[PDB]
């Protein structure tokens, strides 16, 4: 259960005061998009740093499957966001607010969590021509002490992701400063 994760966070995410754990949250999310790239269905990832020190990750993969998962009773998406046994549930648990948006089967689905707790089941909220998964999460002040993300640190590790996963283009955007960079390795 997520209760333990919130109770002793450094054990799961990394040090919660020096920025290590805080930045791991971003790459905990991003790695799922990378897995989808390794499978061959994701070519584009974008990471946005918001003025309120929240983070948005978005990929262009197949979208998380949304049909009802019967060992739980809830959408598989909700399962993946709320149960593990690091995963993306760790990020969810340690987030004040987190919005999940899935584009799949030409439909748009979303769900909102508060500290890893679903506010409504995955619901359909529109039509789309795109596909992929988007995640917007705000690190909990109850967990991390100095919430400020570093362009430099995110930039560095993204450059390496880009370098190691040829053919994936990764867009980094900081709305605090308006810096913007697309890392794609085609040299
Ligand atoms: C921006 C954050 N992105 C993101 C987070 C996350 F956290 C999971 C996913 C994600 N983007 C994804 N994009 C695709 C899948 C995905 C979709 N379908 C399958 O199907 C599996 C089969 C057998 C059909 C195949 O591989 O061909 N697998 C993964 C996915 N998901 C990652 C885990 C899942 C899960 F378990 F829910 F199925 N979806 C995620």
């Amino acid at each position: 259960g997520l209760d333990a994760v919130r109770k002793r966070p450094g054990m799961y995410i990394g040090d919660t005061d020096d920025g290590t754990g805080l930045h791991h949250m971003v790459f905990e999310v991003v790695d799922n998009s990378i897995d989808e790239a390794l499978a061959g269905y994701c070519s584009e990832i974008s990471i946005t740093i918001h003025t309120d020190e929240s983070i948005t990750v978005r990929d262009n993969g197949r979208g998380i499957p949304v049909d009802i998962h019967k060992e739980e009773g809830v959408s598989a998406a909700e399962v993946i966001m709320t149960v593990l046994h690091v995963g993306v549930s760790v990020v969810n648990a340690l987030s004040h607010e987190l919005r999940l948006t899935i584009r799949r089967h030409n439909k748009v689905w979303e769900q909102v969590y508060h500290h890893g707790v679903p506010q409504f089941p995955l619901r359909e909220v529109g039509e789309t021509d795109g596909s992929g998964t988007e995640v917007h999460f705000k690190p909990s002040p109850e967990t991390f002490s100095n919430i400020h993300f570093s362009w430099d640190i995110l930039a560095k590790r993204i450059r390496e992701l880009s370098f190691l996963n040829s053919g994936v283009g990764i867009l980094l955007r900081d709305e605090r400063t308006g810096k913007e960079e697309l890392f794609k390795y085609e040299g």
